């Protein structure tokens, strides 16, 4: 027995009108007969176009990030922007922008906070590099990841948070990840929530794999225990997604 | 004689759909008699009731930001995905860009160069912080962010440039920079650009004032001779917008 799926599709800093529409619709078009949480994160610039052509009951829209307030931060967007909007999902804290962005733990930590507290729904995102893992760091970098969120958190806070964790040591690195490897780990972070949060609370607790997933893996992915549904990048722009969505059972 | 001004708004990161709706009435409702170039730099959350709304001919709609190619940046928008979506005018540098999220002159100019490489026009924000100012060293400053700017752009570019002069220390704090200060420090922008690229170039150029413009000192400030204009950041949230433009005549 394991909570609700969610098969979130992080489209990353790609896409045009034309190719987007064709995805929502090819979207829309699938019978999913199974509860599961389809959710479509794109660009802010995308959002609208997204809002009013998504129409199948299982998707609803996600942003890629934002900031905690409102002010003078040109180039950004804000939690109050896009609760107003009628955003009530959020990726906080990809690999993506702890490398590229400068998001210290601490900084997704805030953020964290501040959605929870504004009413959204959180795939917040964790997982180590090639160097960390390598050097035994593994369990100590997650684990500090988690606590870093943790501790802004109240317990009846955790249900709207969704943990995404991220394999950073195999992604762009030449590196293989096996469903064993995905299972040690989910299994890590939810130890860490039963322990010190609470049983109760990790029972319930979303543990997407934030890996290369696809249309022939993500079954097998999806068969170990701790594996609650994915965050998928690459196979989010394609018409796999769909079996992506189909894995979650 | 001078070049046609420009005035324009920075919303940052602010605003509600209802607001702006309010703003974009407004900006619609006015007659503007001269030749002037109004620019609105929106979230990208908005560029689209931004674009659908605003009607008036002497208004342009620009991004407040945007990375050069796409790819997996979560959270990040790019040029080909703002030009996709009919946005052509690109606000970049801007000083809390630079400071909040480590903007280099690097990084700048990289993204200017790559701007007008794909057609945009280009607002290009230069300015010295109050310490450097105190120092001495504003010559220095204001010069080396030109010129890192410059060193990327061939001859021609220039025509898609628009170089904004922006004291940090006059950003949203209620120091204006005199007429007499912001003229020497845009006269020596230009008498760098004559110099380097071309007497033909510099006159031509845009050089827009930004940091505490209302209604009230906006005339004060466009009758110095080397001042093209504003870039306005709070007062564009108001009515007062429209003071500032009726004040480049
Ligand atoms: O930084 C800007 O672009 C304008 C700052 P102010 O709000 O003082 O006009």
């Amino acid at each position: 027995s394991k909570p609700q799926p969610i098969a979130a599709a992080n489209w990353k800093c790609n896409g045009s009108q034309q190719s987007l529409s064709e995805l929502i619709d090819l979207f829309n078009s699938t019978s999913i007969n199974h509860d599961v949480q389809c959710v479509v994160a794109s660009t802010f610039v995308h959002l609208a176009m997204t809002k009013e052509r998504l129409s199948h009951p299982k998707f609803v829209i996600a942003a890629q990030n934002a900031i905690a307030k409102s002010g003078a931060f040109t180039g950004e967007v804000s939690l109050p922007i896009l609760k107003d909007f009628g955003v009530n999902w959020i990726v906080l804290g990809h690999s993506e922008r702890r490398a590229y962005y400068g998001e210290t733990n601490e900084i997704v930590a805030d953020k964290v906070a501040a959605a929870v507290a504004s009413g959204f729904m959180v795939i917040a995102c964790i997982g180590e590099t090639l160097q960390e893992r390598e050097s035994g760091r593994t369990a100590v970098v997650v684990l500090t990841q988690i606590a870093a969120i943790a501790k802004k958190l109240k317990k009846a806070d955790w249900a709207k948070v969704v943990i995404a964790y991220e394999p950073v040591w195999a992604i762009g690195t030449g590196k293989v990840a096996t469903p064993q490897q995905a299972q040690e780990a989910h299994a890590l972070i939810r130890s860490w929530v039963s322990s010190k949060i609470g049983a109760d609370v990790a029972g319930e607790l979303r543990i997407l794999y934030g890996g290369s997933v696809n249309g022939k893996n993500a079954r097998t992915l999806y068969q170990q225990r701790d594996v609650n549904g994915f965050l998928v990048g690459g196979a989010s722009l394609k018409p796999e997604f769909v079996d992506i969505i189909k894995a979650t059972q």
